[PDB]
């Protein structure tokens, strides 16, 4: 049969789910809590359709708080003020982290499908604006920062770069913020574009479509917050976008199948220079890319090492400035024991001679001590300091699940969180970490 | 009630003014499965209501039934509606097309039936034209490497007018000075416009059928040296006109599918395809139809100027870098159509006829600069008439399809700032259905058509002002009554009147005496000196006779 197209979401739908619990003027004009807030820790609580604040150094979790069913990701206004969260259902909730007691001051409906939020992070724009991602309808809206009021949504359906063919249905994947210049970066993955969203004029709009690679997913920025490295995933590539002067750098081949790097992990190699690196769903390799043009030029956007890992099902690769390790899961994987475990690379040791450098293996979920299922160790999260790295042990919404507190200095196991509220946990974001854009 | 078709589907002057998607219209369908409720159309059946809603009622209300000037007509509503309703709606007829080859709006019984059944049923998307499909159509007769390097013919190609014969899918190279038919050449369909490259060498035009075919001013034998098909319902196109970027692009715009494509100026190799389908910029919703109206060039950035009509959003694409494309989406108003650039070549003034509007957009900038509404009904400047007012200084005019007035905008921000984007006058021309107006720096006079008019001694004649007698008193300045179908001597049918274009240096006008195609028509030249009669252009060939374009007046924007 003639499949029925689903409806639309536009302005008089989310006018329409646009509350403004608490206006601006009603809100305080300092922090009224005593609460660490650059310290604090936004995890999702999947199932629950809700997420916790906790402390990042006394691990208590300091509220628990209702948001849309299955939150993907939490971002944070560049001040560190506001706490923004998106639900797989398109909801999205507005928090101010500087009232009595921090919760919803605002919240709105995007979409049907949606995977993606982010603030805007130019000096001189900090807490002007937010702006989301939808898988349906294929959009992106960029909302007022201070109420959530939506400003400008646009269509993310159009033409493929390569064959040039209408796509109607390119669902909008990671989007980032550049630092260089005031415009949101947008990852359109049906079509392989880029979009670079100057928001100094939302009337008079100007964005650069830059043609890349199709099945573009999740990225990150390099080191010096200058270039944009994202996975076209299924096509196996990286692409390098310079957010200065707003065009592609290059695509390369990762040799691995299936990158899948979150925001990915820049590091200083000891004979590459500056790299960023990702993991992969598909295999059980880690590949390396200059990300240094002025001083490796010989390096720059080229994988200079491809190594294996604990095996394939990896979702997120994560480091620190301050820390000497490479941490990688391998949440998808199928065998329990591994899917269970994280490996951990020393930075310091990796020589880049082309040998398979050597990893310790983290039993994350043995050291939560959970005895149903088979619970998936997912995703490093830094706290401010970056010396300690937490993990989610992810088990089922009637099973106990766990969060797991490494430190950093010694690969030893620091705390482990327990709490009958825990259900589901799964992506966990540090202020300060996120709204700087450390990793 | 079915009875308010009387007046939501009554013949008016300014709503005659929609697109026939005739082409399109062509395709043949496979008819839909029917619902449970709603009797099912045969294949034959189904084609002959489709071909019948592309022709006449999709302009209005969009081939995907979504809306445009009409409501939306989805299965949703109209089974809500019921047969009944339709049928008896649809009975009262709907309104006519425009003159000359446009539909009566008559429906047989059978006919009426055929549409309110086929209004229940789910319509089927046309097809989509990517770069596939283009490459495809893609031919290049003659590779630049083969064409010659300095202009082969002895004819003045600056004071050459390529003029369409509409249904004859040609146009006539005319010689300005002799007025000599050149040549005629064939491209298939009915060419809606011509366009000049920067360098006035080469000749595009493009059919209403979405065919682009570039022509070589300098051959002994001006022919098409490459063509190519960019969509299956096209009005526009243009090429690249910033100082330095002379003959290096062609922009086509296109009805279905909602794109313009960017192409090589020398051999039409599609570059750059980009889908129009969007939001709407004031009420922001999803709109699966925006259609690209009018296309000008910046004379101040390497860009291209491309009008969205649904979705009311003006675009400025930077053609420096088409692989990282830089684009302004300015918001502007709905139901952009057409527009022009002002004497300075700075700032585009373009109408947004359905809700009276002329929006004005800094080139220069790249933003929104003004929204002003012209006090008259439907304005339709074509690309408007520019000239210095003796008292107001600066002004860009525009008459009206939906009344006699004449509107008078300033246009010199540092000049003369408090008349700037102000409706500085409004006056009478001839009568309602006016299409274009049109003056020359040369010229001291400023002429006004009528060609939608109902009345055929207006709809015959032109109305021309004397520049130099403006006095902007507030008072209707008078105007005199060119008989120009009178003086063309033509007796059958009702002939209309259609664009004033000059010649190079601007000593004569040009007026088409647009007749049916198995009716006489004619070219009249009138001497700007005198107002009088210069020369009237009559043959065989010359078969509905419209658009007209000096190369000069047309590369260099000088209107
Ligand atoms: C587009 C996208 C982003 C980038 C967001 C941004 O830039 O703000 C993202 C990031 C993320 C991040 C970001 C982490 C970071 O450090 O930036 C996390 C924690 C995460 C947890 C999960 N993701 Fe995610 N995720 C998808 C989409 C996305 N995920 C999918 O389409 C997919 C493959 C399947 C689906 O149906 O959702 C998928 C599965 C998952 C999971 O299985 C996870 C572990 C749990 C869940 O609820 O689905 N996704
Ligand atoms: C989008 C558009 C432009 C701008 C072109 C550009 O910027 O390159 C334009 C310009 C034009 C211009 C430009 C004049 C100028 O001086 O720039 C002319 C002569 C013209 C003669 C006609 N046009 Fe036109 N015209 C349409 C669309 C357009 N017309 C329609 O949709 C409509 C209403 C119905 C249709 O289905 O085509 C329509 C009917 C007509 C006619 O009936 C005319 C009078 C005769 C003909 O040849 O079809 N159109
Ligand atoms: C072509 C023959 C044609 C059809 C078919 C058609 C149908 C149609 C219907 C059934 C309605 C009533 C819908 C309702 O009451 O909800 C309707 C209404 C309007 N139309 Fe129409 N229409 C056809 C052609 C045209 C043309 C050529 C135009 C544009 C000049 C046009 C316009 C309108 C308008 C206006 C209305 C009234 C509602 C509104 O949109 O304001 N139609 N039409």
């Amino acid at each position: 049969l003639d499949p029925a197209a689903p409806p639309e979401f536009g302005m008089k739908e989310m006018r329409e789910s646009w509350k403004v619990h608490v206006a601006p003027e009603d809100r305080p004009t300092q922090q009224m809590n005593d609460w660490d807030l650059e310290n604090l820790f936004s995890v999702t609580l999947r199932d629950a359709g809700q997420i916790a604040l906790i402390d990042g150094s006394t691990y208590e979790i300091k509220t628990v708080l209702d948001t849309g069913y299955a939150v993907h990701i939490s971002r944070l206004s560049a001040s560190g003020r506001y706490l923004f969260v998106i639900g797989r259902d398109g909801k999205v909730n507005m928090i101010d982290l500087w009232m009595k007691e921090p919760t919803t001051v605002a919240e709105i409906k995007i979409g049907s499908e949606a995977r993606s939020i982010e603030t805007s992070k130019m000096e001189g724009w900090e807490d002007k604006y937010a702006i989301a991602g939808a898988y349906w309808p294929p959009q992106y809206v960029i909302m007022d920062g201070e109420t959530l009021e939506p400003k400008k949504i646009q269509s993310t359906r159009g033409m493929t770069y390569d064959e040039q063919e209408y796509h109607p249905e390119p669902r909008v994947a990671a989007i980032l913020a550049s630092h260089y210049r005031p415009e949101f970066i947008v990852n359109v993955k049906e079509t392989g574009k880029i979009l670079l969203v100057d928001y100094t004029d939302l009337n008079n709009l100007k964005t650069t479509e830059i043609s890349a690679e199709r099945f573009l997913h999740d990225g990150g920025l390099d080191g010096s917050h200058r270039y944009f490295i994202t996975a076209a995933n299924a096509r196996n590539k990286l692409v390098v976008i310079d957010t200065k002067e707003g065009k592609l750098v290059a695509i390369e081949d990762t040799g691995g199948q299936t990158p899948h790097p979150g925001r990915g992990a820049n590091f200083v190699h000891p004979t590459f220079g500056p790299v960023w690196a990702t993991s992969h769903m598909g295999d059980d390799s880690v590949a390396l890319i200059g990300t240094d043009p002025e001083g490796h030029p010989d390096n720059a956007w080229k994988i200079l090492d491809s190594f294996p890992a604990l095996g394939g099902g990896s979702l997120f690769i994560k480091t620190h400035p301050n820390s000497q390790y490479l941490y990688v899961d391998a949440t998808l994987n199928p065998e329990a024991e591994i899917s269970g475990s994280v490996a951990v690379f020393d930075i310091k040791a990796m020589t880049g001679d082309g040998s398979d450098p050597e990893f310790k293996t983290l039993p994350i979920a043995e050291w939560a001590g959970i005895t149903e299922g088979q619970p998936r160790v997912v995703q490093g999260e830094f706290n401010k300091d970056g010396t300690e790295v937490w993990f989610s042990v992810w088990n089922g919404k009637d099973q106990e699940s766990a969060l797991v507190v490494v430190d950093d200095k010694t690969l030893e196991l620091k705390h482990v969180i327990k709490d009958e509220r825990l259900v589901t946990p799964t992506g966990k974001f540090n202020v300060y970490n996120t709204m700087t854009d450390t990793y």
